[PDB]
């Protein structure tokens, strides 16, 4: 019930929301069917439209007009945005040269530069170049301010997950808005774009910027706008709020446009019908800037122009149907489109089997345009698993395609030519970022970055302490002139032991053998030196990683590599080695094929054993430092230490051997040396965070050797590739991966072929940020470089994406 017979007189676009049954006058009242009877009349005036003309200049104030051209309008805060242009011979903001804004130039009574977020739905990154002729206001912001060539959205590249990620700094799995449609089995409730359940606050986790602001005494405009409020009125409302007295006036605001998404869906991303929506967004930006200039705020306000996601060409004829694969197609519920999510139709069906559905969808047709995954097998970079609303079965749909249950779903629901929602590495899904204002840099290009980082920066812009989030605070300091947040490196929690030779060979009963019985004082002192770390500067280029949790581990030095060996997990946490451009690849000698050697620095009881691998018929073993890249025949024996061994499924060894034998050398040739850090990851509860021992769900049969869910590598070199990796004086270049440790290669449809036709494609799919590896391992990398910490943070957030 709403008692709609109250009034909005003096309350239009009120900031405090009032409780039912009292009638409302705020931004969102329309969307709740709760506005007072007179809201249209009083708050949505349209008479005479939105622009002053010469003949209105100095008019007698008429309160019926949408906006005003009378002499009192500036003091009332309600001039048409062009008032001073038409009636006082001022220039439009876009016609003025840009001038660096070195300090905020604010009216008296402003305590901080306000922040205005101009958000645009479906604004694909390439519009900045391809639409530039029709967007002069946006182009001036972009060239005069700070801009990235694009900004990476989160997966799925849908509207609600991305807007709320922008507002919270959180991954959808953590904020809870995991799609445009959702089922929550604990609630037993359904969330959709149409209708009322979505207004219940229980869906919306984390803490959005407007709540952060309000809890810390910074006032906020309401961010949301009901669709029938025209854009011109949204701008006027923002500008009116900015004329409020100091104690009432917000410091943070948001504008939102449904365009160009709305048109992009109908006409496709570059349909000729798209020039007009882009023109109109630009005009809106011009209105805001001219309005701010009127208020003498155009060199005071920080403005962010930001998109939620891009838009791709998709048509009804590019739909895959699950009825062409499954027999039982009515025993499932599919959330469909540019992604697929599958669950049982009825929780009273014990004949539901996910395993059989996965097999029925896996590599069934030769050009298949989707790939099924159990959610825990999705690429870790998507961070799309740790939520009860994300269904166990997921379909990653190829760009330009849809998935649907049956053809009848597609014609009893071609209309559309555009859609989005695909993998967030896809070029067509990328979106835009521009920052303009006193606190942003002047005419500065910055590298592409992920939208999860922006919440921290918006908090910095407003002097707020961010709530706990998935940004890496400091990684975007290079966007800012001032207000930088000065992060410190985390403190190492566990210090390593440095074991010397403490055990005789015969103390070991590991059931391992090696043909290594081959006896010189010149080379005897030398090998001692290598074991004490004489080559460590070569192989550990950026310091040892720091261990940020409580544990027991040893540093082990060797000629060709250094490792941090966990007494708890019985294997290295990390293994570091450097491969120069000139290094040679060799084979494992025939005599050493099954060689595993006890490590006399590490007790039998904190060692793996070969017998467990023999008895475990599913599980084999591999090595972290590759025997193929040994620097000499003698150094090669170090690679067969039991302390360099890790459990590997035979199917995974095909991948790992190819990486170690072929790809490491290839990268060293291309990048002029590389430093590699590799290791295991345990994430059995798929939360993106390092498992404790008591969370491990699988061990090598008969043992306490835990089985990794993934293996990582971090591959670093000099950004200036004319310098070798091991003598780089400037910034670094990194690529990383987190490969799933799987017993089959069902993910790779071409895996019966040679590794050269499929392994690298797999690795590219599982590309990662260093930061992703940090969360999964409790390690902190790049602790000792010549680089500034903010720059290192930026490097740790880089994702190598493999798009053109
Ligand atoms: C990205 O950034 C985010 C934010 O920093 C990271 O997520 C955080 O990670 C922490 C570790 O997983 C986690 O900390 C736990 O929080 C518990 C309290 O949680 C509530 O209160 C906070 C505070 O305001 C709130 O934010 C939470 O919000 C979640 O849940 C609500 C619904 O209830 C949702 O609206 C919201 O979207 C959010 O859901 C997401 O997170 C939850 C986990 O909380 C997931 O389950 C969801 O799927 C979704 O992803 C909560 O309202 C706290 O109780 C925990 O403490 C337990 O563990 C410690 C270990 O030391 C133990 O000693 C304690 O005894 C305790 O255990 C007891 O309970 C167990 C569970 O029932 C039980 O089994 C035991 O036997 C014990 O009885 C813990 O501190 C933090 O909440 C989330 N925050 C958010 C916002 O998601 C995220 O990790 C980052 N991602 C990456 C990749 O880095
Ligand atoms: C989704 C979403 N997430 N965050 N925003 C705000 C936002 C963030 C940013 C940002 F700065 F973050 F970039 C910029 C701009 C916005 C405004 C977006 C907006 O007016 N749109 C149109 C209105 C539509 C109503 S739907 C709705 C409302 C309230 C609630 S409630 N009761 O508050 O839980 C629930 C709802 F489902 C949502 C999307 N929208
Ligand atoms: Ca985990
Ligand atoms: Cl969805
Ligand atoms: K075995
Ligand atoms: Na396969
Ligand atoms: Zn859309």
């Amino acid at each position: 019930w709403t008692a709609t017979s109250g009034s909005c007189k003096g309350r239009c676009f009120e900031l405090q929301e009032v409780g039912p049954p009292d009638c409302r006058c705020d931004n969102l009242c329309k969307s709740y069917s709760s506005c007072c009877h007179d809201f249209d009349e009083l708050c949505l005036k349209t008479a005479r439209g939105w622009e002053c003309t010469k003949d209105r200049c100095g008019e007698v104030r008429n309160e019926e007009n949408a906006c005003h051209c009378s002499e009192d309008c500036l003091s009332r805060g309600d001039c048409c945005t062009n008032y001073q242009v038409v009636c006082k011979g001022e220039s439009h903001w876009v016609d003025d040269d840009c001038e660096e804004i070195k300090v905020p130039e604010c009216p008296a009574g402003f305590v901080r530069p306000p922040l205005i977020i101009f958000s645009v739905d479906g604004f694909r990154a390439s519009y900045m170049k391809k639409g530039s002729k029709v967007m002069p206001n946006i182009e001036k912001l972009r060239s005069c301010g700070t801009h990235a060539p694009y900004m990476r959205p989160v997966y799925p590249t849908k509207t609600f997950p991305n807007l709320y990620t922008l507002a919270t700094g959180l991954y959808p799995e953590s904020h809870g808005i995991v799609g445009n449609s959702m089922y929550d089995p604990v609630f037993d409730a359904s969330f959709h774009l149409r209708g009322r359940e979505k207004f219940n606050h229980r869906w919306w986790g984390g803490q959005p910027l407007w709540i952060t602001a309000t809890k810390q005494g910074v006032r906020a405009g309401t961010f949301f706008w009901s669709v029938s409020i025209p854009h011109e009125r949204r701008i006027l409302t923002i500008l009116q709020w900015l004329s409020l007295p100091d104690n009432e006036r917000p410091s943070v605001y948001a504008f939102y446009s449904e365009q160009p998404d709305f048109s992009g869906h109908k006409y496709g991303p570059f349909g000729p019908e798209m020039t007009n929506p882009l023109r109109e967004i630009d005009k809106t930006v011009g209105q805001l800037m001219d309005g701010l200039k009127q208020l003498r705020l155009h060199r005071c306000v920080n403005v962010i122009f930001v998109g939620d996601h891009g838009m791709e060409d998709v048509t009804c004829d590019r739909t895959e149907f699950l009825s062409n694969y499954l027999t039982n197609v009515d025993d499932i519920t599919l959330v469909p489109g540019t992604l697929g999510r599958i669950r049982a139709k009825s929780i009273n069906n014990s004949k539901y089997d996910p395993k059989t559905i996965i097999a029925a969808l896996t590599c069934k047709k030769p050009d298949q345009h989707f790939k099924p995954y159990m959610k825990q097998h999705l690429p870790k970079r998507l961070h799309y698993a740790n939520n009860r609303r994300i269904e166990d079965i997921h379909l990653l749909v190829d760009r330009r395609w849809h998935v649907a249950r049956k053809p009848l779903d597609v014609y009893k629901k071609c209309f559309f030519q555009g859609d989005h929602g695909f993998d967030n590495k896809v070029n067509s899904m990328q979106t835009v970022f521009v920052g303009y204002g006193p606190t942003f840099k002047y005419r500065t290009k910055v590298p592409p970055f992920e939208n999860i980082e922006l919440y921290n920066v918006m908090c910095d812009l407003l002097g707020l302490k961010p709530a706990p989030n998935n940004g890496t605070h400091g990684s975007l300091n290079h966007l800012l002139r001032t207000n930088t947040f000065r992060p410190t490196m985390p403190d190492e929690v566990s210090r390593p032991n440095y074991p010397g030779i403490m055990y005789l060979q015969s103390e070991f009963d590991l059931g391992c053998t090696c043909d290594d019985k081959v006896e010189n004082k010149l080379e005897e002192l030398n090998k001692r030196l290598h074991t004490k770390g004489s080559t460590k500067e070569r192989h550990l280029l950026y310091g040892r990683p720091a261990v940020l949790y409580r544990t027991s581990y040893d540093i082990l030095y060797h000629t060709d590599f250094e490792s941090g060996y966990s007494e708890i997990f019985l294997m290295p946490l990390w293994t570091s080695y450097t491969i120069s451009k000139q290094a040679e690849v060799s084979s494992i000698p025939e005599h050493l094929t099954n060689c595993v050697r006890p490590d006399v620095r590490v007790s039998p009881g904190f060692s793996q054993n070969c017998l467990a691998y023999k008895n475990d018929k599913q599980m084999s073993y591999g090595f972290l430092f590759p025997p193929y890249l040994s620097s000499s025949p003698e150094a090669k024996y170090d690679a067969f230490l039991v302390t360099n061994m890790v459990p590997m499924y035979p199917a995974f060894k095909r991948v790992w051997a190819y990486f170690q034998r072929v790809l490491v050398k290839k990268y060293a040739s291309e990048r002029n040396g590389v430093n590699v850090i590799s290791g295991p990851i345990f994430d059995y509860n798929y939360d993106g965070l390092r498992d404790t021992e008591d969370e491990i769900k699988q061990y090598v049969e008969g043992s306490s050797i835990p089985v990794p869910t993934h293996y990582y590598s971090i591959i670093t070199s000099c950004l200036d590739f004319t310098q070798p990796a091991d003598k780089c004086d400037g910034p670094l270049s990194v690529s990383s991966f987190i490969l799933p440790h799987r017993p089959d290669n069902d993910e790779s449809c071409n895996s019966s072929e040679d590794e050269s036709k499929w392994v690298e494609e797999l690795m590219k799919m599982h590309t990662a940020r260093v930061r992703d590896i940090e969360h999964l391992t409790g390690l902190d990398f790049y602790r000792k470089t010549s680089r500034s910490y903010s720059e290192i943070l930026t490097l740790k957030t880089y994702l190598h994406t493999y798009e053109s």
